[PDB]
């Protein structure tokens, strides 16, 4: 099972760019969300999900399809609270509606982390909508109450090595944790709707108690008012993962680096690009654009 991408019909770099300023611009104006974290958070937590389906052995899932626009996926336990970035985007995708669903939730994104002052990563376009009986079942998505074994286990289906899940799971230092959501609550830092390696010194800084909250879920929590999942936890107690730990609380330049290419290949997982395929595109921040 092959998805080629195919690039929207006459469009190149500076039409993605609008689309980007547009998420961008909104991200702005859109500031108290969540108790005023915003929605840059969110935002990297649906284009994770949609991505997060794949299966590297027969290429089902992915998020060339956009299936997340299908009721079977929106309505995904493990997707509870993403209608919230769905819904940002939709006047995004009226204002361009030639572009792809999958395109636009992997785009909302990288303009999330790039916004959010953290690296920039590459984006490529092509990927196309795909009919519902496409749609991936639940299920596919992980558990957060396992061991470094399972984790390890679960991002091979994503073709994912050490290196790339340690440096994927650091966007926990964005956002928080919603008891409705998921039955686990609160944030794993101080800074959290600005991209930094704050995740790791806080794994291996801070003191934490193993608790179960109020829906009886078992965390680590800080007297400093932050909050770790077992499978995050993990992360120290792997031996192999805790190495890398430090090397990221140690070097923010190299962790920056490292999500960047893990996070562009998550996002292309099962998308196969021509030979002739534009490059993939870089964008200019609001900032740098003077916007
Ligand atoms: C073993 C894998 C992981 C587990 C079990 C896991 C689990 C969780 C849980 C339970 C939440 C809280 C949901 C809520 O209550 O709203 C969460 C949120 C979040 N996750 Fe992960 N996750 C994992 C990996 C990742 C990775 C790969 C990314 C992205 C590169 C990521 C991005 C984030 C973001 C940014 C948030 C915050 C969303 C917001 O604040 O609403 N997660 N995750």
């Amino acid at each position: 099972l092959v998805h080629v991408a195919s690039v929207e019909k006459g469009r190149s770099y500076e039409d993605f760019q609008k689309v980007y300023n547009a998420i961008a611009l909104k991200l702005r104006e859109d500031d108290e969300y969540d108790n005023y974290i915003g929605y840059g958070p969110v935002l990297v937590a649906l284009a994770w999900h949609i991505s997060g389906t794949w299966d590297k052995h027969d290429n089902t899932g992915g998020s060339y399809g956009g299936t997340y626009r299908f009721k079977k996926e929106f309505n995904d336990p493990s997707n509870a609270g993403l209608q919230n970035g769905f819904k940002f985007l939709e006047p995004i995708h009226k204002e361009f509606p030639w572009i792809s669903s999958g395109d636009l939730f992997s785009l909302g994104g990288v303009t999330a982390v790039q916004e959010m002052q953290g690296p920039k990563i590459p984006w490529r376009c092509g990927r196309v909508d795909t009919p519902e009986d496409t749609t991936p079942d639940n299920g596919r998505l992980p558990d957060a109450d396992k061991d470094a074994g399972y984790v390890r286990t679960f991002f091979q289906r994503l073709n994912m090595n050490d290196r790339e899940v340690v440096a994927l799971m650091g966007a926990h230092a964005l956002g928080k944790t919603h008891l409705k959501n998921s039955g686990y609550e609160g944030p794993w830092g101080a800074a959290n709707n600005v991209f930094t390696n704050e995740f790791y010194l806080n794994l291996l800084n801070e003191d934490w108690k193993l608790e179960k909250n109020d829906a009886n879920n078992e965390q680590w929590d800080s007297k400093s008012g932050y909050m770790m999942l077992p499978t995050d936890y993990s992360l120290i107690q792997d031996p192999k993962y805790l190495s890398i730990v430090k090397e990221y609380a140690n070097d923010q330049d190299k962790f920056f680096k490292d999500f960047s290419k893990a996070f562009e290949k998550l996002l292309e997982n099962g998308i196969t690009f021509p030979k002739d395929a534009p490059s993939p595109f870089i964008f200019k921040t609001l900032e740098e654009q003077g916007l």
